[PDB]
């Protein structure tokens, strides 16, 4: 299943957030309407916050992360959650080596914002 | 129902950051083996992060975190999602005010680290 | 914060499912557009299905589910989570007296269907 | 990722429904500790309920739902999430074909049961 996809009510400010987990150095792609809009990198096994930023979901509202490591993308794992009807989060999980702990590098973005 | 409590592997490290968005200082305080293990303080409407941490979650696992406004207790939403049996996120929003956006502190708990 | 309240897209089939795990009876009702849409009712310790139905989210998709005993409410716990995207789980759970499970009766709407 | 895999408290009964959305009929297996405690098979494009039972989890709580359609294993999406600390899903969708929804086969777990 396509995975880091997600539909965002349009022309609305989320916030994106990178979290590094690995012995590697992780770079975060966002990409709003199919164009990067945000790069993160950085190299942590402590959960360093590698980048974080806001966003506009633009006219699409369509979102999607990718992770690489050194150019090979990472395999990724990703849901959406909804509480009280009103608060979302989009998260993001993503596996660079042969642990499976897919926290390698983790992004979650959250709206609404302000 | 209690919300903001969550149950980790016992004597697990995990990653606590939290994110404003609100006129009004949020006071985010994280509670494990039942005293405040870190406390967040900070405004902002822009969603920054106004702390991060790593913390150990004690002999019972039990974490949780607590929001206040100038010594008004917020009213708190959460959930746990766990992607592909591994990776975890315990998820706060939290109302200062009326306008329940729920997103006045938001706080992400993530695990494992490493 | 407000609990077993969705908005579903507009003009869209969802199935809801309704389980019981309670000495005490059950009556579960589904609203659209605040209007009863399916009722249904039971007693089990043992996760009997007391209801399924398909239902259409309307045009104004406000989706809400409702749990009493012995037309005393019951407070809920509920979320969204979302699946690659597409598939859509709005989950309820409800308490009807004090050991705090929130299993009394559970409620799980999906869509879309078909 | 593998996906439909989740580790339940040992020792611990849930309940598994199964529900169908294609003109494919669709078989769903419930493994515990990698041995098929139940299987469903049926036919609906309604969301008709193919399956219910109520299982034991083990001695290991290794749980998996496999969908299968004419033979050929089913790409699953899949997550848990748990509410207030204790209510408990495991979510499972299944594609047999392009289309994209995941949802010719949907699986519910749930716990604590009672
Ligand atoms: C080389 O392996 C990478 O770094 C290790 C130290 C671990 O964080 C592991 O999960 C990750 O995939
Ligand atoms: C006064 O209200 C508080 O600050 C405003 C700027 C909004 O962020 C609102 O959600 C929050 O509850
Ligand atoms: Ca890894
Ligand atoms: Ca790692
Ligand atoms: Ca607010
Ligand atoms: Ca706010």
């Amino acid at each position: 299943a396509t995975q880091g996809v997600f539909t965002l009510p349009a022309n609305t400010r989320f916030g994106v957030t990178a979290f590094a987990n690995s012995s590697n150095t992780q770079t975060v792609n966002v990409l709003v309407n199919n164009e990067t809009a945000a790069t993160f990198s950085g190299q942590s096994t402590n959960n360093a916050v590698i980048g974080t930023q806001v966003l506009n979901s633009g006219s699409s509202g369509k979102v999607q992360v990718q992770v690489s490591v050194n150019g090979r993308p990472s395999d990724l794992v990703s849901a959406q959650v909804i509480l009280t009807n009103e608060l979302n989060f989009a998260l993001v999980g993503s596996e660079d080596g042969t642990d499976n702990d897919y926290n390698d590098a983790v992004v979650v973005i959250n709206w609404p914002l302000g």
